C-alpha cells in the first residue's frame, strides 16, 4: 500500500451485518456523511470486515494508522458515508466522480469511505452475474496520506 492511492474491497465479508449496519447508520444521523474521527474508531469499524489480503490489506492499513497515533497523536481520519449507492460487484470500480475528487483532494487525513449498497443482488443472481456476499454490504475504500 503506497500513499495517495485509493484501494477497495472488491468482495468484503461482514462478520455482523446488522450490527455493523446499525452502528454505521446511528452514526451517520448522529455525526453526518463526512467527519473526522479517532484512530480507534476507524480500527474498531474496519475489525468488522474480513476480506482477503490479497484483495484488501486491512492488516497493513490499520498497522499505518496506529503509526499515526504514536506519531500524531492529534491527526484525526476522515470519514464518509454513503447510502443508497447502486453498484454491482466485480465491475473493477466502486466510488462516483464526486467521491473519486474529494479523495484525490484529501492529502491530510486518512481517509475511509464507506458504500452502502442494497437491493442489487436479487438481478444479478437472477441473471447468474456476481453479487456482494451480503444485501445490504457496506464496502470500504481507503486512502492513506501523501
Amino acid at each position: 500500500l503506497s500513499g495517495g492511492v485509493n484501494y477497495f474491497a472488491a468482495d468484503p465479508r461482514i462478520k455482523n451485518v446488522e450490527a455493523l449496519d446499525k452502528k454505521l447508520l446511528a452514526y451517520l444521523d448522529k455525526h453526518g456523511e463526512d467527519s473526522t474521527i479517532g484512530m480507534r474508531a476507524i480500527i474498531t469499524i474496519l475489525n468488522a470486515f474480513t476480506v482477503d489480503p490479497n484483495d484488501l490489506d486491512l492488516a497493513t492499513f490499520k498497522a499505518a494508522l496506529l503509526d499515526f497515533e504514536r506519531n500524531q497523536p492529534h491527526l484525526t481520519a476522515r470519514m464518509v458515508l454513503r447510502t443508497n449507492r447502486k453498484v454491482n460487484q466485480g465491475t473493477g470500480a466502486l466510488l462516483s466522480p464526486t467521491d473519486q475528487a474529494l479523495s484525490r483532494a484529501e492529502v491530510a487525513h486518512p481517509l475511509l469511505i464507506l458504500y452502502r449498497i442494497e437491493g442489487v443482488n436479487d438481478a444479478a443472481a437472477q441473471r447468474g452475474e456476481p453479487t456482494w456476499s451480503s444485501d445490504p454490504i457496506w464496502v470500504p475504500n481507503i486512502k492513506l496520506p501523501g
